[PDB]
């Protein structure tokens, strides 16, 4: 169906993203909004409302720019807004070598069911937030099984 | 006037952008249709539908990235598409040491009305190209007034 194929389409650019920073170790967040509304989050960004696609995920979180600083939000199929806060995570059960970026993922999984990406600068790792646990280390095969699944 | 308001916030996104990538010399090309539809070019692009910001404009053009070649077409308040192809223009009164992207301005500048300001790479010169004219060294008081006429 046209749905399908859009959804097919949207799971394609945020692999090719992901795998594109992962590659390069830039650190990245992105969140998908779901049942659980996140306007209050989405409203703390620079709105963009913006097509998804590969490159423009890229070009959001290059380093030393100014929207690589906070979280992606995508809502509906489209980039809502990017630079957005995220609530920290105050769980003792997070590895603790990891920063800011994955605790305010696992934070926002805390309060919604929203899914969120996180690839880190350190080791360029992608892990996945949801339900308030992080699951780390993913390799290209599992995120997007977890992109389908949700 | 909502028009009115939107009009300035688009041109002050625009100018904060122009500058900031003036100082540092990063190239851009960035078109803002008029009454002349673009629709062919924007086509050529990579689709984004976004809402203005300074720091998207920034984000797209930093070099190396995906989405800094090519044009950005803006149709009112919006970033219709990135990456856009522009036809070259084979004017003798482009100054010989200016690259494609000025070529590239003049050329869309000759087929349409609309107004396309270029950062040069090499100086960080400001110009603006319309109805088959460059503009060279432009001030950011010039640029500012020639938007708002616009
Ligand atoms: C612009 C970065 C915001 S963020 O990525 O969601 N991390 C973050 C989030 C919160 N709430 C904070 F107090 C401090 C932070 F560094
Ligand atoms: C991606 C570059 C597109 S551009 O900015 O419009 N420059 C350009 C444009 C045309 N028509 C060309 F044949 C070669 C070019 F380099
Ligand atoms: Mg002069």
């Amino acid at each position: 169906t046209p749905v399908e194929e859009a959804q097919q389409k949207t799971i394609e650019a945020i692999t090719k993203a992901i795998n594109y920073m992962a590659k390069r170790r830039i650190g990245a967040l992105l969140t998908i909004e779901r049942d659980t509304g996140m306007g209050d989050y989405i409203e703390t960004g620079i709105p963009l409302n913006a097509k998804v696609s590969s490159e423009l995920l890229i070009n959001i979180f290059i380093p030393n720019t100014p929207l690589h600083d906070g979280a992606v939000i995508m809502k509906n199929n489209e980039i809502a807004a990017a630079a957005c806060y995220l609530p920290l995570s105050e769980s003792p059960f997070i590895s603790k070598e990891l920063g800011t970026r994955h605790r305010a993922a696992v934070g926002i999984s805390e309060v919604t069911d929203s899914l969120t990406i996180i690839v880190s600068e350190e080791t360029g790792g992608v892990s996945v937030a949801k339900n308030g646990d992080l699951h780390r280390e993913l390799t290209e095969e599992a995120l997007k099984e977890m992109l389908e699944a949700e």
